[PDB]
Parts: C-alpha cells; structure tokens; sequence
C-alpha cells in the first residue's frame, strides 16, 4: 500500500490500492506564509527520507462561500499553512507517458482548493490518465495587486504547479508533454490565462475550459484601486510590506467585503467611476500587470496565444442560475432590471426577447440569468473559439445542458454541475447534482475527458465558426448541435470586451 516515489525535493510516500497510486499534498511551493504570501512561489525545501504523501494538505485562506452558495458547494477546508501542495493519482508511476491532466480548481479565485473531494482524480488515473491537483494562493494572497509583489501569485503558483508537473510527473507514469491542463470558471480562466502568460511557455499541450474563458481579468488601475481598498480597510499600507502581517481572518474578512461590494454596485465614491462602473468583474481576478500578464486573456488568445493547444471549452447552459435562482428570488428580477443589464451592453430591451425566443428565460430573472451566463462565460468561450480558427491546433467545445433536480429543478444546468460528471464524483456532489444523477453522464462525460486529455479529440466533431457544433451532455441524451443559442449569440457581436 505504501508507495514512494521521487520528487525534485524528495521522496514522498504516497498509497497504491486498487490499481491506482495517490499521492496526496506533495508540496511544490513553500508555504507561502507572512511575507510569503506576497513572493513568488518557493521550491519547497528539500528534504531527505520519504515525506508523507498520504493526506491532503492545508487549502489556501478562503472566506465561506455565500451561504447560498455553499449550500450548493459544499467546500473542504484544510487548516495549515502549508497549502501550496499538489496531488497525483497515477495508474502506476512506471507507466510510459501516460496522459497527464492538471485540474487547476475554479472558485473565482477567492474559493475552492484542489483537494476538494468532488475533484478527486481515481476516475481519471483508472483511466490511464495520471491526474494532478493542486492549491494556488487565492484572493488577496493569490491576486491582490500590491507594488512590492509578483502579481498573480496564484498564477505563478499555476505555473510552479504544471512546472512540477513538467518535471516530476514521469516520475508518476505521466508523459509531461502530454499534460491537459483544465479548471472550472477560475480554473478555466487560469488557464487562459497561462496560455496568455509566456512564463507558461509549454506547460501544457492541451486545454479543457469548462466554464470560463478569457475575460476575467483585473485592468492593473482597478487592482491598485481595490488593494487601496483593502489596506485602507485593514488600516494598513496597500503593500505586501503590511498585508504580510495581517491575521488572515482579518485579510479574509476584508476580502469578502470587497468580493461582495464588487459583486453588486460599488459605491463610487469607494471605488472610484470605473469599478462603480463595473470595469471589474471579479476583484481577485489576474490583474493585467503587464509583466507576467501584459493583456486581457482573450485579447492574447485573439493574438495566437494557445493555438498551438488543443481546447476543450464548454459552458454549462444554465451557468448563472447558481448565482441567482437558489434563493428563490429570481421571480422577483424585473424586465427593467434586465433591460438596464441589457444596456449596460449597449444591448437594446428586446434583446430580452431573443433569450425568450431560444428557450432561454421566461421572466426576467431567467433571462439575466442567461444573459449574464452568456456575457461572462459562453460568448466569452465563443469568442476564444472563434479565435482559434486557424489555430493548428484542434479546438472542441460542449454545451452541458443536464438540469440539476435540486430546488425543485430552479437551477437548470447551473454552474458546478458538471464538474461531478468530470470526474465522476457524482456521489460527492449530491448538495449541487442531487442523490439519483446519471452516473451514465459522467462515463460519458468523464471519457471524453479523458480520451480528449489522451488524444487531442473528445470524439466528437470539432467546433468551427461554420457549424460551431458543440457536444451537447445531457441525461438521456447527449448528442451534438450546430450553432446553438445562435440569436442571443449575435446579440453580443459587437459588444465592447
Ligand atoms: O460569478 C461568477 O462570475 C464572475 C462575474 O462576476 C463566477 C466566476 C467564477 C466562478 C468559479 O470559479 O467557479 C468555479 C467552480 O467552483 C464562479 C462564478
Ligand atoms: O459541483 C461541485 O463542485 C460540488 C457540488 C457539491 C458538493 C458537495 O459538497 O456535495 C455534497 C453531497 O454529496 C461539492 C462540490
């Protein structure tokens, strides 16, 4: 049951049962404590004898989801310092150049951790495939924006994690050069964001972006504005200086002040006309600092960046109703709130009337829904497909429209369903999927993940601008579509970012 194997800072111990070997908390950065929070990742110290591989570490300073949120997803949190560990299940750490695919977690980079048992990597090494993931430093620690700091640490952290991978995982039975990395949201944007990043230079082949794309990103003068914020808040300097020495409850209290306010109408006279404005989307999204990232993901894509990386990308249909429906409120969202969404665009009120039209939102509140799932995440992905048109690489996409039963079926095909189904978790994800989800999905699912980590190809056609066909998951039936969502789609033809 005991198997050790060699890391670059030593042996680690990890456990065989069954067929599959699971290392679990094999650090790649040291923990990135008080002034470290700040610095770019670490090579762990290294060691000598076998550390304990067996458990996973600390995850990465989180605040609670919303709590309607987190009735949903359901996060396990890890205390310790020491968070910045990465985990590898492999069939066999001898195998030949097995596939090896990096589950970089989402979470809008304030939430979430690699070890979170939905993500657990058994489906994938008894697949063939070695499966690697990790915690990246989040919100404020990850990506607070400060003078004396790295940006992105979290995105560093990305890249010393797949830089472990790189040069570690043949260690584990994995072809390095056969790394897909794939993440959720967050995790998806991450990864547009490293194939955006040259320090990400050849870490991946391949790419699964489920649910998120280019977009998310922090204009460098937004994340100065919003660490001024924090620091002002904390009574403290906006320098890693100071935030090195803030308690992290406090850090993280002060976090969520400013997830919430950013996620609703920041008060302008707090955060100045453009953040009021909603020039930012997600606060500790990768700021644009124009070392590391010099532009928006999506604009780097549109340049070629990642052509050379086989894509998978798809979107939940009902991505956004998670963050909208659970509380039953979403009846009272009213035509003039969605107009004013709407025109927040530059979109016209019946464009509202298109989302009807494809089946896309009855009342207001599910029209937002769809709007709101469609400006951040599906045209966005769209977008990077599009893109990709001449890529060498190959590029497939998915739509997964399978309706989570929860809350007498509100959500739809909300955000996070499918992740279960990715790795055929679905016994860990009754709080999202609830108790009878077709485990038939996830195979379906989960294989096409793994022959698309394996091959380049999920098996189905892949996605052009002339069909824009997409594999469309779904219980009974998942089955292809061309050009789904084609007039809510050309409503964001010309719609600035
Ligand atoms: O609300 C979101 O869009 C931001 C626009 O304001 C949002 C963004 C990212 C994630 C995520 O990373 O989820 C990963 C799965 O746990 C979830 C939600
Ligand atoms: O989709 C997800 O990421 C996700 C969904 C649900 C959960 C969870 O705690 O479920 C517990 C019931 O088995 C965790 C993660």
């Amino acid at each position: 049951m005991e198997i050790v194997i060699r890391t670059g800072s030593g042996d680690v111990r990890g456990s065989k049962e069954n067929g599959i070997a699971v290392f679990r908390g094999i650090p790649y950065a040291e923990p990135p404590v008080g002034a470290h929070r700040f610095t770019a990742p670490r090579p762990p110290r290294p060691w000598d004898g076998v550390r304990d591989a067996t458990e996973f570490s600390a995850t990465a300073p989180r605040p609670p989801y919303p709590e309607a949120i987190g009735a949903l997803l359901i996060e396990r949190f890890i205390p310790g310092d020491d968070y910045l560990t990465l985990n590898v299940w492999t069939p066999d750490p001898n195998a030949v150049g097995l596939p090896v695919m990096v589950w970089i977690h989402g979470g809008a980079f304030t939430n979430g951790s690699g070890s979170e048992p939905v993500y657990d990597g058994a489906a994938f090494a008894r697949d063939g495939v070695v499966f690697v993931s990790f915690n990246y430093r989040l919100g404020i620690i990850g990506f607070a924006d400060l003078p004396d700091a790295p940006s992105n640490r979290g995105l560093l952290d990305q890249i010393a994690a797949l830089e472990w991978v790189r040069d570690n995982i043949a260690r584990f039975g994995g072809d390095p050069g056969n790394v897909t990395v794939f993440g959720e949201s967050a995790g998806a944007m991450s990864v547009c964001t490293l194939m955006a990043t040259p320090r990400a230079r050849g870490l991946f082949r391949r790419a699964i972006l489920q649910s998120g794309a280019g977009n998310m990103a922090v204009a460098a003068e937004d994340a100065t504005t919003i660490a001024a914020v924090i620091a002002h808040r904390l009574g403290v300097e906006p320098t890693a200086a100071a935030l090195a020495h803030v308690p992290v409850a406090q850090l993280l209290d002060v976090q969520q002040q400013v997830a919430q306010e950013i996620q609703g109408a920041p008060d302008p006279a707090v955060w100045g006309e453009r953040i009021a404005g909603g020039s930012v989307l997600l606060p500790f999204a990768p700021v644009i600092d124009g070392e590391l990232l010099s532009q928006r993901p999506a604009e780097a894509i549109a340049g070629g960046a990642g052509h050379d990386v086989d894509l998978l990308f798809g979107t939940t249909t009902d991505l956004y109703r998670l963050f909208l429906a659970p509380t039953g409120l979403l009846p009272f969202i009213t035509s003039d709130y969605v107009t004013a969404h709407l025109a927040k665009s530059g979109l016209d009120a019946d464009a509202a009337k298109a989302y009807t039209a494809e089946g896309r939102g009855e009342e207001p509140g599910d029209i937002l829904a769809s709007i709101i799932t469609d400006q951040v995440f599906r045209i966005p992905a769209l977008r990077i497909a599009e893109s990709r048109v001449d890529a060498p690489a190959r590029t497939f996409g998915y739509e997964f429209a399978w309706r989570t039963p929860q809350l007498d079926g509100i959500l739809g095909a909300c955000h996070a369903v499918e992740l279960p189904f990715v790795f055929r978790t679905l016994d860990r994800a009754a709080s999202l999927v609830g108790t009878n989800p077709p485990e038939e999905l996830a195979e379906t699912v989960h294989n096409a993940w793994v022959r698309f980590a394996t091959s380049g190809d999920p098996g189905w056609p892949a996605w052009n601008p002339e069909t824009r066909s997409v594999m469309r998951f779904d219980h009974p039936v998942s089955e292809m579509v061309t050009d789904p969502y084609p007039a809510t789609r050309a409503l964001w033809d010309g719609v600035p970012l």
